[PDB]
């Protein structure tokens, strides 16, 4: 029983790093993720990680309050660097080789995203954390996850949510799909990331796997080709 | 009326805490009000350098206790100040106030990299200069950056904006015996072991005779009072 | 005469193709003419942001088919836009037009690194701002950058300068049935599956109600016609 | 029969990468060069590569058309980065470790030229591609080839041209020299790169070898000390 | 007899690199230091080096002459980069893997200080040279030595002076202490670096060892836990 | 009186040696005087670009003989020019002269990164532009940078400021037969094998017809004499 993927693009939503308070970053979750990612690295799986920032700031949210949307999005991107920073540290303290890259240059703190460098790091079994998403306002980290996934030629984009997967509707009667095609998602107007991102993933045939990052072992199951979450291909 | 400001150039240190205003994150309404108060100083001809905190988001020390490497915790803290500096600058722009955001740690694209020469030139041109990422080094606080930058830009005084009317004998929101002084010397702040800033900062401010006035920025118009020379906060001189 | 421009700020997207003008490379005479036309807009008080293409030199997709890694192909394409931006800026300077070249990917020394705050400040100061390297990311086109930057700088409209009078029903130089519309809605450009820009861009322009006018830049004075509100090209609105 | 050089500075003229049309970049040529350079790397030869840009833009040429010479030269230098980019990729797809450096910082795309880094890469058998020449206008990549050659202490500068070597005149009667001294080149006013470059190579005793990059195996022959092209020393 | 420290922060004062003239940099001293540091690296000791600049420029000194103190300090910091440059080279010519980092970004010349990178280099037995001190005016390299020492979690800060150690007064009757506590230093107003630095080292319990860098083998003795110089702890 | 400068834009190359003035390091009083002389040129409407040497601190070649790798020696030399550029800029600021320090090798924070477009814009705005780190490449001297930058900014002339009245037949402080010419052609400087600059530089200046005037900057007012067209130093033209 060997893993089913060689290189993956793990997308961690920012809310996944929140404690009970539903804000900031929660050490315990980060520490557990480091252990789960550690296991994948040992399993020979190359891991690229795109991290969210919504647990701190959402540009759109700041804009409604009156702020210029672009500055709000810059803050949001910065927030992802903060999460990337905390995640990288959790990885290092777990003795996992990891490099934090940023689409927005932040000398000293981490390194600027570099495709060539990124590929070289992955081939050398370094966990590469991609922060600041796409580097542009008006986008989400989901778009960065798909863009970076395509860029590093990941076998799949693993979207870690707080739910088991894709449901017929936000789960009383709602059931969970095990597999879907981009066509069926759109057709039924199912909820799987932002349209710009999904569309991007579709046009490039980047398969997506929606799974629950709170269910311990879920991540491992997904890479081991075991029944877990929903697969989106076609 | 007829009165004129007592300072020509100041280093205003906006504490992160004071940017919270209930519920963490940033309180838009507070930022919007500060932009109006700073706007008034600019119009009054006062050159303003602003060092902003980040404790309303992250404190390295706090993150370290949770297990994180202290240096990475401080880097996050410094980044948090850039986030506040970003929000503050925007509030300034939307209030039609010319402002630049400089960062101790280069984050090119989102804001300027701190530059002393540039900073002086901007201040002389009546641009509000926001200094973020504090000193750029871990193991320090923005209070140290406020004193360092204040000395660097040759500010006439460092105005520490906080949530308390001044320098108390103990945290007023936790100790009912809390009492604040209206005047203190660098010395008295050493014998009375009073809290103003981390000794590292204070000492720097002392050796260079940089006066410090602590006031509450939650008090609308308090900053203006300070600048006009009216009874507000705690003055700390030699 | 008596007429005034209908736009105060525009995002002009100069397609690489239109910079070819026979024989690949860049056609000096075309650049020189564009500088004169843009010069006129600046004098008319119109703030101009320019997103320039690179397909007259390299197209990532094209390089990929030849065997190159798509990402490196797109990086070359983006660099190609910087080359055009460089030539265009120079044409602007030699025409005595204040202009800045910003690049999505920092190439410090040769040109400025794109900065939103800086860009707005330059536009307000009547500086022509040239945006190169498009969005800075592979898998996108400059058309996406034109829409993104247009939204970013709050342009009143995106003017797509091409080699055809407007949005045809098919490539006019290859299909004799080719016909262009004078008006279309984001919707009609979806039902009629008409070609304007990559859906990625268009969609962005739609969600933000950024109007788009496609015109031929090979037509001397066509840009001026657009800006003055005269019949030219294809207008795409909501 | 082992190679005769340990570290070399390979100078590829921009026109060498042009297809039949005599413009842009031709995949096939790049792909073949990657194979030839691959062989040198395996032979233990450390390779530094200075690439031209004249197959895209020549500052002087742009200036005559009316452009400011400095901007024309900046475009020319950028053109070399484009070639460096394509060449590096050809190297990677041929499974050859290679790093593209630039005298003009281009964050993300490639790395900024760094002498220390360059030496370290060469010692680690990484092909180092130097683009943007000297970084200054009013110079040619030939000057960069000599400057970088001296900098990395290359044993020789291999100037790859479309000709077998140095002739008595641009080859009907013209014959090819097998060896020359800097003195004889100047004396007879022979055509071997720009004066600024040649002079630089002379003052530092940087030997030069002019050879035909279109003649398959020529490069290998030159490094194997076999009769090929012209040698310039003294 | 194995060494007593694993990672150290070696602080070289700028005057230690001066020749007889008492100015500039003296090759011979640099060459000897490279040999002594080489030995530590081979002994498995991870070495971080903070270098001074007072052998070239002191901001305070330039200020008295009329210059703006900040610009004077920038020159002073630059001076440390010059020493760092010369020291790194001495290390490379002695075949010691070394990287020069700077708190003030100096593209091409060396690398910008990076904590993560620094730790990674030390773990890989690379001598890391930290120049431009803290990067801020109004500080000394002694403060940088303590700050960087704490940052890289060095076991001790070795302050190399022109004296055997800490004396009761600048050595006729003055005697040398073998061990002191931060409290006794302050209490007796003993001379051990700047207050800002010492205080910093104290608050973090960073032990300090003052020793003579001119006494050949002194450095080795200190790392071998042999009687040498003064220890400052508590 | 009634006289006007003969140059509109010059490239002033301040040799490191001339910054020594007894005892190595920099002589504050010399820097202060130069600031006053340059101040006068700026007021006279003359645009000034300044390329500064570093030999008063480090010479790569010199360091190499001692055993250091030549490239690292040259990097130190270039850094030395940044140190002089820093001191010179400050002397200019304290003399109330608008000045920018640009460096061939980016040292962001302490000074601007050299930028041709920026440089021209600064000169046109009467800012003294100081160019440090010479050409940015090892194996060259600041004399080459002076000629290169001079050509780049289209200076009317390169003024080589040294410690000798002009171009002598041999080092005047070591050879008593030393004699200087008042006029020379690029050719004569080749047949007479006279010393002005490294052939690499000179040749560049020749091919572009960049005139060169060598004068002593230890002579108070000599720079002004040159600019006013009065007998001073050695003129080297075609
Ligand atoms: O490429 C990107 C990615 C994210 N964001 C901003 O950063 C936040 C990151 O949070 P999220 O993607 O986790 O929701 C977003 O809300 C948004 O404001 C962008 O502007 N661009
Ligand atoms: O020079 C500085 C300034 C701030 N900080 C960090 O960033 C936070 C900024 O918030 P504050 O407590 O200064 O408001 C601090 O808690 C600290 O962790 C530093 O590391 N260095
Ligand atoms: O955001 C962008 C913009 C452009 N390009 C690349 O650069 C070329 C720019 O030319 P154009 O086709 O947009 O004119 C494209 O073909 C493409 O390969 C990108 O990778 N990303
Ligand atoms: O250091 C250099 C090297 C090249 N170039 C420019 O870039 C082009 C590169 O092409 P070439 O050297 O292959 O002819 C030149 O024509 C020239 O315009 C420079 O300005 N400086
Ligand atoms: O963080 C630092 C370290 C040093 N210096 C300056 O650089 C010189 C370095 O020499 P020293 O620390 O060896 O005395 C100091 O004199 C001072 O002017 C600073 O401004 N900040
Ligand atoms: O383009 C340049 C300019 C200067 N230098 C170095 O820096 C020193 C600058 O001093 P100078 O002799 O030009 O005054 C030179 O000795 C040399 O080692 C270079 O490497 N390249």
């Amino acid at each position: 029983a060997k893993p089913v993927y060689k290189r993956i693009l793990l997308k961690l939503s920012g809310e996944a790093l929140q404690g009970t308070e539903g804000f900031g970053i929660d050490a315990s979750i980060l520490d557990r993720m480091a252990q789960e990612i550690k296991e994948l690295v040992e399993l020979g799986i190359q891991v690229g990680v795109v991290i969210g920032g919504g647990n701190l700031f959402r540009g759109a949210g700041l804009a409604k309050a009156g702020m210029n949307r672009v500055v709000g999005d810059h803050m949001g991107m910065l927030a992802t660097v903060m999460n990337g920073l905390a995640m990288r540290d959790a990885l290092h303290r777990a003795y996992v080789n990891a490099r934090l890259m940023s689409a927005i240059p932040l000398n000293g703190v981490c390194d600027s995203y570099s495709w060539a460098e990124a590929i070289s790091l992955l081939r050398n079994n370094r966990v590469v954390i991609l922060s600041a998403g796409t580097g542009n306002p008006f986008f989400t980290t989901d778009s960065a996850a798909c863009l970076r996934g395509i860029e590093i030629e990941a076998n799949v984009v693993l979207k870690a949510t707080k739910v088991d997967g894709v449901f017929t509707a936000d789960p009383p009667t709602a059931t969970m799909y095990e597999q879907l095609t981009y066509s069926e998602v759109l057709e039924k107007e199912l909820k799987v990331m932002d349209l710009a991102a999904f569309t991007l993933a579709r046009d490039h045939k980047l398969p997506i796997r929606v799974f629950n990052m709170n269910k311990p072992g879920a991540l491992r199951r997904v890479v081991m080709g075991e029944k877990e979450g929903t697969l989106i291909t076609e």
